[PDB]
């Protein structure tokens, strides 16, 4: 959480929307001035700002490649500001649906991979996200993807979504990894569709009674039987059945080396 001076944050255009995201430039003092993504708080409570500022805090804690990294904050001024690095492809489930069936499976779970690595870390290093979802998710030219969004985030040590969240997590507030885990297969199934919605227009009450008996959503157009059984691993009701992280990222190299386990469709 390095406090980072207003003269050296130039805003430029908004790049999205209680405060806004730009894109924006940074000549820190002896830096070759570098784009940046700029997160504001709009200007008017106290503890509204402690909890907008925490993510920043929490953020500044990881070094890891798919982890979203934190330049700075501005905290002395209004608005308040985090200020991260600049991912040029946006969120990972837009930037699939500005470029549908255009990656191919490999691409796909090298994305995936990324992902899965990022969440390992954030499980080794005691947090539970609570907020996995492909929405926050951002990636770089180099389609590498960063967990992001570390907002609802807990170290161990508006209209809230549930299409993302563990059953138990939903009915008993009991957030681990093993729902983040949940998280991340929802994350799957968003990828393997190209940035589709989760359960399409089930209503959130559907979804949470389809879950309860037994329903899970079925493979995307095309997609591997490995890739949605895994996603099925991800949504086991028992979550001491799950996989955990680690074992994520090692199934995930498994494919990658051989793509020949990827061939046969689930659906």
């Amino acid at each position: 959480a390095k406090e980072i001076d207003v003269s050296f944050v130039k805003i430029e255009e908004v790049i999205g929307a209680f405060g806004e995201v730009y894109k924006g430039r940074l000549k820190l003092p002896g830096k070759r001035e570098i784009y940046v993504a700029i997160k504001t708080l709009k200007a008017g409570s106290e503890k509204q700002r402690r909890d907008f500022l925490s993510e920043a805090s929490i953020m500044g804690q990881f070094d890891h490649p798919n982890i979203i990294r934190l330049e700075g904050v501005v905290t002395k001024s209004r608005p308040v500001m985090i200020i991260t690095e600049f991912m040029e492809n946006g969120a990972l489930d837009s930037f699939l649906r500005q470029n549908d069936g255009q990656f191919t499976v490999i691409q796909l779970v090298g994305m995936l991979r990324g992902i899965a690595a990022g969440m390992k870390y954030l499980a080794e290093m005691n947090y539970v996200h609570r907020d996995l979802a492909a929405r926050n998710i951002l990636v770089n030219s180099n389609l590498v993807c960063k967990v992001s969004d570390f907002g609802l985030s807990r170290y161990l040590q508006g209209k809230i979504p549930v299409r993302w969240t563990a059953p138990e997590a939903i009915a008993y507030r009991k957030f681990t990894s093993a729902s983040d885990v949940w998280s991340y297969g929802i994350v799957m199934w968003e990828v393997m569709s190209f940035g589709e919605r989760p359960y399409w227009d089930m209503s959130n009450q559907d979804v949470i009674n389809a879950i309860e008996q037994d329903y899970r959503l079925p493979p995307p157009m095309d997609c591997p039987a490995a890739l949605h059984q895994l996603m099925l691993d991800c949504w086991q009701k028992d979550r001491n059945s799950r996989p955990r992280f680690a074992e994520i990222v090692n199934t995930l190299d498994k494919m990658i080396r051989n793509p020949a386990s990827l061939k046969t469709v689930a659906t």
